[PDB]
């Protein structure tokens, strides 16, 4: 549960995102196969990956990225109101690509990383706690999902 003044913050660090969706995207990837190579082998198409040097030059792990970061932006922005958005993400998730909720913790995590490396000094303490409150709620209401499925 997010103020309007905290979504405003998410929606404003958004912006950021949104004016290089795809290195965003990409960054967030490579932080989370390279921090936990464990979740590449849940990709068929990149387990090939072995270097961060083939990951970076890799388009399709960009497209991907942008894939990824496209969802997540559609659901912010419903701030909090994404039942809909957000029911096929689980069920996808959890059904077909069998995504443990630790790995979603891990990409949160990733997503902080990337923001502080790309916009260092500019990704403030109130931003941050903006940010982290709804990327839990995300990874919650997925957690309720995953649950319902008996999902582990
Ligand atoms: C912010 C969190 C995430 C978002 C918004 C997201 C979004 C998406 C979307 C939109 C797709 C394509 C449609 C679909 O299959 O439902 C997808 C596919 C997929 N996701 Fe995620 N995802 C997230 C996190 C993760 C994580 C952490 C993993 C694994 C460590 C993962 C594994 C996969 C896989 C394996 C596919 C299929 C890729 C393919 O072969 O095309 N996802 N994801």
């Amino acid at each position: 549960g997010l103020s309007d003044g905290e979504w405003q913050q998410v929606l404003n660090v958004w912006g950021k995102v949104e004016a290089d969706i795809a290195g965003h995207g990409q960054e967030v990837l490579i932080r989370l196969f390279t921090g936990h190579p464990e979740t590449l082998e849940k990709f068929d198409k990149f387990k090939h990956l072995k270097t961060e040097a083939e990951m970076k030059a890799s388009e399709d792990l960009k497209k991907h990225g942008t894939v990824v970061l496209t969802a997540l932006g559609g659901i912010l922005k419903k701030k909090g109101h994404h039942e809909a958005e957000l029911k096929p993400l689980a069920q996808s998730h959890a059904t077909k690509h069998k995504i443990p909720i630790k790995y979603l913790e891990f990409i949160s995590d990733a997503i902080i990383h990337v923001l502080h490396s790309k916009h260092p000094g500019d990704f403030g303490a109130d931003a941050q706690g903006a940010m982290t409150k709804a990327l839990e709620l995300f990874r919650n209401d997925i957690a309720a999902k995953y649950k319902e499925l008996g999902f582990q």
